[PDB]
């Protein structure tokens, strides 16, 4: 009933900080170096006093090698502090099990992964492999069902435990495999890597994969942040419920924010911890990272999150007393860029492409997901009516939408799907639903709902819940301006269209927990990689697994009661996954963008770019590195390689000279 069209094509952006894009190989590579340096202190104090082990010996025989081309200011120097601002709060340490760290970096510097993916925003080349990061090569066998996987050799967690595959499988049976472990970010299901998919230990540096596909590629992309970062399983394994006495949420709940110098294979590990006030950390004598002349990494010796708020962060970062940010709510972009104007700025600030994107998502499951009451599910009922999808984006006045959160050139018209600023985005695939509230009106009166009390609300037919009005609950993200904005909004224009919609705003932590336990009937959300980039964590595309959609998942364990559009999607994402074809995996993007946008799998609110803010005395920050794409900024920066001149150094060390102490005990260790 509804005149689609293709969104109207936004303004022109002219996108400060372009890209120099470089090939695959080019940023690392496995090899012994036949000398290595560090701080001198840690030489002097440390190794010279007999309480750790000379550098070699730390190293492993092959380090990861970063290449000095790839580097935008060359090899770099010791010293200095990166000063983080985060609006999370941490948990504990307890990653694979599902607990958050705070957020804004810090578990990203924590957790390690099998392969990398974030520094890719610099290869324009198709299809990238992931880079090798704990997983150090990989070969696919002659039929392409088996994939042997080697791993980094003689490294070692921060506290001198070796790493190995051991770890590796750790996390495979027990975090992932096991129903009842959920690691953080609400992905790393079984099916995440292929349906049927199996991993096994050849040897303590090999593991073997078995795909029921042939050549599924795309999984590398699952093995990198946040699906595949091994935890410590000396440490973790003792606790889980298998190996002990604990249940599940005291497995869960081990290691409390408090508890220090949690191993890690990351550059630096938590040392300090004061509630809502700050987290320090301090350079890992472990890290199996060096640069080509040989200088084990990180250069900076210490990184530090004040816990604050999201929007806290911006203010800090272009006052100059945080290093790092990522401008990504409108709202603080005019404030931000006054800031910034003046040419004694202490910050950098540079706008990418559109990639930051909102969703309004609604629950599809009609078979218990989140165990909805009567009213829950009459709701689930109406989300998976298509005309009543067509009516709730038919209803919304887009332009008005980006216009609530800033003016000018930032905002596009955003159907859903594909965020416009990817590769594999197609206009003419992307079906626009414009803005018309008469026919959206009409729509919803021909499935049914009409005001029967006259508050200008809709009811739902005698049969339904007695005739009482439609009520839908929204949840939203409470951290965020923008999250918060988008949802008054989403509210407003649906009153106009007779349906009541109430939110139910909580913290990230339970926001999550009612999120993927799928007690919802609609939430707003920030988009993630597979919308920004397609080929990070595409199985989150679609219900290729029964857990693996953001909006249709099963109780367990049923099975999906899936929409014929949605088994399209899925089939069409299996293919991809598959597809080593340039032309056919094009094509297949142009298929899943018009399946999704048509039957409105979610209903896109507006997308915008974001921008990256840094101090200006780092070195070594990638030009144009968007605060998102194959992951946060973050990641893609390479912070473990950043570095400041000795004449431009700030003084901010709070631990300076100090490594960490043994996991549970006080906090760092000095030389005397
Ligand atoms: O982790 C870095 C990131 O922190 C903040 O975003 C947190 C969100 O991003 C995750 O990918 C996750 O899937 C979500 O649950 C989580 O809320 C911050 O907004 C970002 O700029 C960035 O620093
Ligand atoms: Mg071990
Ligand atoms: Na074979
Ligand atoms: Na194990
Ligand atoms: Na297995
Ligand atoms: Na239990
Ligand atoms: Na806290
Ligand atoms: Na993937």
């Amino acid at each position: 009933a509804f005149e689609t069209t293709t969104p109207p094509e936004p303004p022109q952006f002219p996108a400060e900080g372009k890209i120099n894009y470089v090939a695959r190989d080019t940023i690392l590579e496995f090899k012994a170096l036949p000398s290595y340096s560090e701080p001198d202190w840690i030489t002097e104090k440390f190794e010279k006093a007999g309480k750790l082990p000379p550098l070699k010996e730390r190293l492993p025989e092959e380090p990861l090698v970063y290449k000095t081309g790839n580097m935008p200011d060359g090899v770099g120097v010791y010293g200095d502090t990166m000063r983080h601002v985060v609006g999370g709060r941490p948990e504990g340490w307890n990653y694979i099990a599902g607990q958050s760290q705070g957020w804004g970096g810090i578990d990203i510097a924590l957790s390690e992964c099998l392969t990398r993916t974030a520094p890719l925003f610099q290869v324009d080349a198709k299809d990238t492999e992931p880079l090798p990061n704990l997983a150090k090569s990989w070969e696919w066998s002659e039929d392409g069902h088996t994939l042997t996987m080697h791993l980094v050799k003689g490294a070692k967690w921060s506290d001198g435990e070796a790493f190995n595959a051991d770890d590796v499988m750790f996390y495979w049976e027990d975090a992932v495999v096991d129903p009842n472990v959920s690691p953080l970010g609400g992905g790393a299901s079984p099916e995440a890597f292929g349906e049927g998919t199996t991993l096994k230990k050849i040897d303590d540096y090999t593991v073997e994969w078995t795909f029921k596909a042939a050549f599924p590629k795309q999984y590398l992309y699952t093995m990198a942040y946040p699906s595949f970062c091994p935890g410590p399983s000396h440490i973790l394994k003792p606790q889980h419920p298998k190996y002990s006495k604990n249940t599940y949420n005291q497995f869960k709940n081990a290691f409390p924010p408090e508890y220090m110098n949690m191993p890690v294979m990351g550059a630096w590990v938590p040392v300090s911890y004061r509630p809502d006030d700050l987290i320090v950390l301090r350079r890992n004598p472990y890290y199996w990272k060096v640069d080509e002349k040989g200088q084990q990494l990180p250069y900076l010796n210490e990184v530090h999150y004040k816990l604050s708020t999201w929007a806290d962060r911006d203010v800090q970062a272009v006052a100059g007393s945080g290093d790092f940010s990522n401008l990504e709510q409108p709202e603080n972009f005019v404030a931000s860029l006054k800031r910034a104007a003046d040419p004694n700025a202490p910050a950098r600030l540079a706008f990418g492409p559109r990639l930051i994107g909102y969703n309004l998502q609604m629950n599809f499951s009609a078979n218990g997901w989140g165990n909805p009451d009567e009213r829950g599910q009459a709701i689930r009922e109406l989300n998976r009516n298509e005309v009543f999808r067509q009516a709730v984006t038919s209803a919304l006045d887009r332009k008005a939408i980006g216009d609530s959160l800033v003016k000018g050139p930032f905002t596009a018209i955003y159907p859903g799907g594909i965020s416009s600023g990817t590769s594999f985005y197609d206009r003419a695939s992307t079906v626009y639903y414009p803005f018309n509230l008469e026919g959206a009106k009409a729509a919803l009166a021909s499935i049914g709902l009409k005001d029967t009390d006259g508050d200008g609300f809709l009811n739902f037919p005698k049969e339904t819940l007695g005739g009482r009005n439609v009520e839908i609950t929204l949840l939203v993200n409470n951290g965020y301006a923008t999250d918060k904005s988008l949802a008054e909004g989403l509210v407003g224009q649906m009153a106009k269209l007779g349906l009541r919609v109430v939110i139910h705003s909580l913290d990230s932590n339970q926001r999550d927990a009612a999120h993927y336990g799928g007690q919802f009937d609609w939430l707003v959300r920030r988009n993630s990689t597979e919308l920004s980039s397609v080929v990070q964590n595409t199985e989150q595309l679609a219900p290729v697994g029964p857990r693996t959609s953001w909006n249709h998942r099963s109780p367990e364990g049923k099975e999906l009661d899936l929409m014929p559009f949605e088994k399209e999607m899925a089939d069409i994402v299996r293919k991809f996954i598959s597809s080593q074809d340039n032309a056919e995996r094009a094509d297949l993007m142009k298929q899943y963008q018009k399946v999704y946008t048509q039957n409105l799998y979610t209903i896109g609110l507006t997308e915008y770019p974001g921008a990256l803010i840094v101090n200006k005395r780092f070195s070594n920050v990638p030009q144009g590195t968007p605060i998102f794409m194959f992951n946060w900024a973050e990641d893609a920066i390479i912070r473990e390689r950043l570095w400041v001149a000795a004449d431009k150094q700030g003084k901010y060390e709070l631990f300076p000279q100090q490594l960490p102490g043994k996991p549970g005990e006080g906090g760092p260790i000095n030389h005397h």
